[PDB]
């Protein structure tokens, strides 16, 4: 999951994001895992705004279980809003079982909707709103850790906002989640330095994004197509094999790829120069 990184970092819940929880009724699983769902619902009245806005529920195991959605509702209020980003509305932490609300995202994840079908605009768009999620994590020492195609969303107007689906996601069904130890890793989205030697930064997750860019233009290809998890594929990113440019990023696109795709954490760009060249 997603953790907080030592600009500057200075972790108890607040009431304040409290919700009547009688003010919910559920609808369809959105989708589901090894110990959490995630549910349409309706939510009665939050904020003085007083709507009716649709919205999603994440839900859950044991109290190892409650700890890390706790965590994760924690987290997710440190950080507070962006529009590129899933944002926390509200909770209800008493009562009953955990539950954590979240916006909605009518259209779904990406990577559905890109093997679904939508223009070399629209895909610029994409990559630009995701960058501006990033960013903002990146800018509260936040790392997001399985930044994937398929956990990015789109909501209203088809605009782009990085989630996690984390607990309410099947991973142990996910052949893109490959075994190690106790966990399960998305090793074909992951820098290096973070499968080899389990190190996890802002940078790392600047490699995530160039595979996100992958994925995004060649509309939902499966990364190193073909190319099976085993010794001769750690070897290839050992010795620094790169997929080629997919059928439509534009060159310039390419070459953003292949900065992320540095092997030195220190020689990939960040997000806000990602986000600088995409405004050119
Ligand atoms: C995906 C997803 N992510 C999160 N993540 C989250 O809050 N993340 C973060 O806080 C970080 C810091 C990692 C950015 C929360 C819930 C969630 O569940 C949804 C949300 C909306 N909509 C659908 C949905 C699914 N299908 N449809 C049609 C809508 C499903
Ligand atoms: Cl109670
Ligand atoms: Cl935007
Ligand atoms: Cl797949
Ligand atoms: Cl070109
Ligand atoms: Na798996």
């Amino acid at each position: 999951r997603w953790k907080i990184i030592e600009s500057y970092t200075f972790l108890p819940y607040n009431e304040k994001w409290e919700f009547p929880r009688n003010n919910l009724q559920f609808g369809k699983t959105l989708g589901a895992g090894a110990f959490g769902k995630v549910v349409e619902a309706t939510a009665f009245g939050l904020g003085k705004e007083d709507a009716v806005l649709k919205v999603a529920v994440k839900m859950l195991a044991h109290a190892d279980e409650k700890e890390a959605l706790m965590s994760e509702l924690k987290i997710m209020s440190h950080l507070g809003q962006h529009e590129n980003i899933v944002n926390l509305l509200g909770a209800c932490t008493h009562g009953g079982p955990v539950l954590v609300i979240t916006e909605y995202c009518c259209y779904g994840d990406l990577l559905n909707f890109l093997r679904r079908k939508l223009s070399s605009r629209d895909l610029l768009h994409f990559s630009s709103q995701v960058a501006q999620g990033m960013a903002f994590l990146a800018s509260k020492n936040c790392i997001h850790r399985d930044v994937a195609a398929r956990n990015v969303l789109l909501t209203n107007g088809h605009v782009a906002k990085i989630g996690d689906f984390g607990l309410a996601r099947d991973i142990m069904n996910d052949s893109n989640y490959i075994v190690k130890g106790n966990a399960r890793l998305p090793v074909k989205w992951m820098a290096p330095e973070s499968i080899f030697d389990c190190v996890y930064t802002v940078q790392s997750d600047v490699w995530s994004y160039g595979i996100l860019l992958w994925e995004i233009f060649s509309l939902g290809l499966n990364p190193y197509p073909g190319i099976l998890v085993n010794s001769k594929f750690y070897k290839l990113v050992k010795d620094g094999y790169q997929m080629a440019q997919p059928a439509f990023a534009p060159k310039n696109i390419y070459s953003i790829m292949q900065a992320c795709w540095a092997l030195e954490p220190t020689h990939r760009p960040t997000f806000q120069q990602i986000c600088s060249f995409l405004q050119e």
